[PDB]
């Protein structure tokens, strides 16, 4: 045909998507989401480039191009290798873990801090090339916060963190948003709630118990409470994670403006709270699998976890969230266990 | 003699200083308090390392041990060259300042991050090897902050600057926190105000005008003021900047407790009570010699200076800065114009 009266298109020209961190329980699950979703959100996703230190694997039902390979951002030319591919919007989820941070001071500097820098570096020296400018979305933390602690904490709040790890993310946060102003990409920082719950198997993190105490119960199985129910942190769920990831990688940067590192929405309770919430919804047989074992050695790093956020301009923005502990059990059942306990 | 009845020392042993950026008019005021000083507050003087990329003087009437020498704190081999001798106490003030760091942005990453790290990790490595745990002063600046910002500026205010030179710094003064508290060495970060009135000739940064209006007036010159009287800024003398320094340097660590980068306290003040100081202070006739000239590029780059801090925590602590511009005025008499307006 020849005659045309408006715009025909649903779609843009495609998008090259790149996800660092691709191997982990959040980038595996973004990834699912791109391809389900198929665009984003008008962008039809072309290829994916896939990197993580362990082997990621080739999404499912995904007919476009896939560069999936186990590398390292911190390694000589890794990061130079991908700007050369120049991917549209770049996730950047990967990080070596607080408690390996902690242990090792160098391999958490040289990973959370240096391979990110090393990326923010070959995209500023692309920019100036030839005007590349990609969206890009890191995952930060609320470990860029220390006690002591307001609750809730307010948007203004400073990052004194006490731990390696959030220190690290603090300066990528700083480094991400001197280098969206200076226009060498459009830059957005996702302070992750910490996930509840968490999928798969418990996680020897000192604070794996927030999911434990949920997860096993809810497939029959037993878990250790170490402190007690008066103990409070903030969460959100895996696919209010992905959310977050979406909205940002969409979002209008002049709307956020500068200051581009964002507190999440997410829920803040208590642990009576998470227990009422497993009785309502899974009963006094689930309960009874909760075994409470003091730890005292947990029970003094409770103090160092955040107690919950004020999250307004996040929530301003369009972030969200889950607003209670049924949500985030409803979610795992739906998510994890095919919307059935049996 | 044989007997004696107790303590007889005045002073433990003596103790090595460095300064880096010896030579900036901060350097050199610091290098010659401590020389009339003789002490800190009992370690004798005994050596200066005093290090600036311009060749810094030896002090007058120091009769100790001095390595003075130009060099380059981020260059290959210097922060290991440093650490080797072993200062006891290292100040450091260096810095490209932020007009030179905003036009070249390798340089500033370069001299006012990178040189930072490489300082803090030759330290870390020597303290690895042989317990070696200096004093470090760092001078950060209130060019962390960025706007929007409240009036005043309370303590646990977030760092979001917008400009390279106070991302540079915010990055710096979390590195100073997580070294410190991993135990590599006491860090201590020093939130300097606007140093007003700063001595010698006009600098052309837009801020100059702050100290312009008051410094030419004094002698008998003329002065250019460039926004309204309404203006409000943030300010501290050169012997408070100096006294914050020597403050820093001694003050007990537990006290500070883990967030160790602090505002500073000083004056907040306007345009017009500037003006009414000079008054005061020096007559009619000095007022008479600023030239109201409006220049509308700088009037939109007050919007970027901060107005005024709280500065709790650090007037807790014991720092301490002047309560008026007459002070401020006296001060800049006194030490620069031998007491006298003839």
């Amino acid at each position: 045909h020849h005659h045309s009266s408006g715009r025909e298109n649903l779609y843009f020209q495609g998008m090259h998507i790149a996800i660092i961190g691709a191997a982990g329980m959040v980038g595996r699950k973004l990834t699912q989401r791109l391809v389900k979703d198929g665009s984003l959100g008008g962008k039809p996703v072309e290829k994916f480039t896939l990197i993580d230190v362990f082997q990621p694997e080739a999404p499912a039902g995904f007919s476009g191009a896939v560069d999936a390979r186990a590398a390292d951002l911190s390694a000589p030319g890794e990061a130079e290798k991908l700007v050369e591919a120049r991917p549209d919007v770049i996730f950047h989820l990967a990080a070596i873990v607080s408690g390996e941070a902690e242990l090792d001071f160098d391999k958490g500097y040289r990973i959370n801090l240096d391979g990110t820098r090393y990326l923010f570096d070959a995209i500023r020296i692309a920019n100036g090339k030839d005007g590349y400018k990609p969206r890009v979305v890191f995952t930060s933390s609320i470990a860029v916060f220390g006690a002591p602690l307001p609750y809730p904490i307010p948007d203004e709040f400073h990052t004194t963190p006490l731990t390696s790890y959030g220190t690290q993310k603090a300066i990528c946060e700083l480094l991400l948003s001197d280098y969206s102003r200076r226009g060498f990409f459009d830059g957005i920082g996702i302070r992750l709630p910490t996930i509840c719950i968490r999928p798969g198997k418990p996680n020897a993190a000192a604070s794996g118990f927030f999911s434990n105490i949920l997860r096993e119960p809810l497939v029959g199985q037993e878990a250790v409470l170490p402190v007690p129910e008066s103990i409070r942190h903030w969460h959100a769920s895996p696919r209010s994670a992905v959310g977050f990831l979406i909205h940002g990688a969409m979002i209008d940067v002049e709307k956020v403006g500068p200051r581009r590192n964002l507190s999440m929405p997410g829920l803040s309770a208590t642990v009576g709270e998470q227990i009422e919430a497993l009785r309502k919804v899974a009963g006094e047989k689930a309960v009874a699998l909760i075994r409470r074992e003091p730890n005292e050695m947990i029970m003094r790093m409770c103090e160092g976890w955040a107690p919950g956020f004020e999250a307004k301009r996040a929530r301003e923005l369009g972030f969200t969230a889950e607003s209670s502990f049924e949500e985030i059990i409803q979610v795992h059942i739906e998510d994890e266990l095919g919307g059935s306990l049996k």
